[PDB]
């Protein structure tokens, strides 16, 4: 910067610019690389605490250290000071941050390290992957000293050693016959004696199982429920709500049929044997589309084959993964689009499962990190859409809605299970060819499905990996997503991340391959899991679309929440409007 015999020998960056002082200009020919002076100001606006020594200002510079407030971080420290995972910026989960190149460009945002751009007075920090916390500062060492930011206290699992450890079996029957004590609810609020008015008023008129025993005040399941043992309660009228208890990690995949011998082999089509819709609910409660849904007026009713229907037969070659291209109109009748009110702005993506309740996630409605809280008058909804970008009023329908349940028991806290939310239609839609309820199956269908050998249909567009993730360079297509996504046993799944396979979900997507990043963060939030079954000539709906690991971290499946035990909880809604 001086001396200028020196103006002949062209400036250096370790040389003028950490040693002595250099120039921008200097810093250029000390970089050349446009980017490179601008992570050379940033850390300079950084590093000023630590101009000297020559050893401070490359520790600043370099940033895999802490120094000053630290937000010249840039090291593999992934670690928080209580120990929870650290999450990926880019992902907008848990914490969507709203920091980036877009507001504090400087900090030079990474992959999952720590950064601190909107400068936290606790050191560099990282978003938690615990929803129940947006940030924490992480353990980064100090430039120049045996000093990490915060000295390092996981969050260590509970200790078995402090807890007394229940000693009964896993109840079966889904707690038909509990006898225990237990007469509140899963969160605390005690359930009324059956001796009193509304109880008694309750199981007379409903079709409660005798043989189930009727205590008292606890919590029973007379009717068969899947999802758990439950009980009424005082208030607004059909209110009801779990009892949670220590159930078994149940799924639809062990049960042995009395029925399927030991012959699987050569899978054999349906000799002339048309199912028998067997109406599950009754039409005068439940409404109409019951008797015939999940079936395809112009592809189905039409005997019209779609291209991709035969791609679900595993006994392709290797199953060869199937891309997903422009699908024909209208080939998902109960798909629904939910944008906010105002602007236009598509948020979620719901099932129309019959011809007046609509299946969404809870996630859809309330998650505390991204600050959503929806009320009547803040969603708007569009049935039978292809396009986004026009109102193709030649098939679609527009609509709101008049009332929407929340799941009881939806946590959010460690792993979203049982996002379960239904929705009421304040405008019932006028029948037509292009719209239709899917078929929900039950447990022989689902598991005999499972026993078939039928690849699942997964329909979306593309919202998923947008509203999860925040990478850039693949914006919204304009066509809609349908994909063929084989079924995944249970072990790889729960051997592809590190989240619980709670005992309410399911795995679905292609293997992953070297180098190949799958299709798995395809579709939309919210979005239902449909399948084929050549045994019912319907389709039916399995699994809900909950938060896709495939979004976070390369080569991971896809996880959704199981929905075939919703029959005995869906009565449960529709009695509070059938009195
Ligand atoms: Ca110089
Ligand atoms: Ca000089
Ligand atoms: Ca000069
Ligand atoms: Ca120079
Ligand atoms: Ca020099
Ligand atoms: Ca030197």
């Amino acid at each position: 910067a001086n001396t200028f015999l020196e103006e002949v020998r062209k400036g250096n960056l370790e040389r003028e610019c950490v040693e002595e002082t250099c120039s921008y200009e200097e810093a250029f020919e000390a970089l050349e690389s446009s980017t490179a002076t601008d992570v050379f100001w940033a850390k300079y606006t950084a590093c000023e605490t630590a101009r000297t020594p020559r050893d401070k200002l490359a520790a600043c510079l370099e940033g895999n250290c802490a120094e000053g407030l630290g937000t010249n971080y840039r090291g593999h420290v992934n670690i928080t000071r209580s120990g929870i995972e650290c999450q990926l910026w880019r992902s907008r989960y848990p914490h969507k941050p709203e920091i980036n190149s877009t507001t504090h460009p400087g900090a030079d945002l990474q992959e999952n390290f720590c950064r601190n751009p909107d400068s936290s007075t606790t050191g560099p920090w990282c978003y938690t992957t615990d929803p129940t916390v947006r940030r924490q500062e992480c353990s980064i060492p100090v430039c120049g000293q045996d000093q990490v930011t915060v000295a390092m206290t996981p969050r260590s699992e509970g200790s078995s050693v402090n807890l007394s450890p229940p000693l009964e079996q896993c109840v079966p029957d889904r707690g038909q016959q509990y006898q225990g004590r237990l007469a509140v609810t899963t969160h605390g609020l005690p359930c009324l004696a059956w001796a009193s008015a509304q109880a008694k008023a309750l199981s007379k008129h409903q079709d409660f199982n005798s043989a189930v025993q009727l205590v008292e005040n606890f919590c029973r399941n007379p009717d068969g429920d899947e999802e758990g043992v439950w009980c009424y309660v005082a208030g607004k009228p059909g209110d009801f709500g779990y009892c949670d208890l220590n159930y078994c990690e149940e799924a639809v995949e062990e049960e042995t049929g009395d029925g399927l011998d030991e012959d699987s082999d050569r899978a054999i089509e349906g000799r002339t044997a048309t199912s028998e819709y067997q109406t599950f609910f009754n039409p005068r409660t439940f409404g109409s589309g019951e008797a015939d849904c999940g079936l395809r007026p112009l592809f189905e009713k039409k005997s019209l084959e779609d291209k991709t229907e035969r791609e679900l037969l595993e006994s392709y070659i290797d199953g060869r993964i199937v891309e997903g291209s422009d699908a024909e109109i209208g080939m998902s009748p109960w798909q629904v689009m939910l944008f906010r009110k105002s602007p236009q702005e598509l948020l979620c993506g719901a099932s129309l499962i019959s011809d007046r309740w609509v299946l969404t996630a809870a996630h859809c409605l309330l998650y505390p990190p991204w600050d959503k809280n929806f009320t009547e008058n803040d969603l708007l909804v569009r049935i039978g859409k292809h396009s986004r970008t026009r109102y193709e009023r030649n098939i679609e329908k527009i609509s709101m809605l008049e009332k929407i349940y929340i799941h009881p028991r939806y946590n959010w806290r460690e792993n979203l299970d049982r996002d379960i939310a239904l929705m009421k239609l304040k405008k019932p839609v006028a029948f037509s060819d292009y719209i239709h309820p899917v078929c929900l199956p039950d447990r022989e269908t689902a598991a005999s499905l499972l026993q078939a050998g039928y690849k699942g249909r997964v329909t979306g567009w593309g919202n998923l990996k947008e509203t999860w993730t925040a990478n850039v360079g693949k914006g919204q297509p304009s066509v809609l997503q349908v994909v063929n996504l084989p079924i995944v046993e249970r072990p790889v799944c729960k051997d592809s991340t590190r989240i619980r396979i709670t005992d309410n979900m399911f795995c679905a997507g292609y293997k992953p391959d070297e180098g190949k990043r799958g299709d798995a963060c395809e579709g939309d939030s919210g979005g239902p899991f449909v399948m084929k079954s050549p045994f019912n000539n319907r389709w039916y709906q399995m699994g809900i679309v909950s938060w896709g690991e495939g979004c976070d971290r390369d080569g991971k499946y896809g996880f959704y929440t199981h929905v075939f035990r919703l029959k005995k909880w869906i009565q449960k809604v529709i009695d509070q409007f059938g009195e």
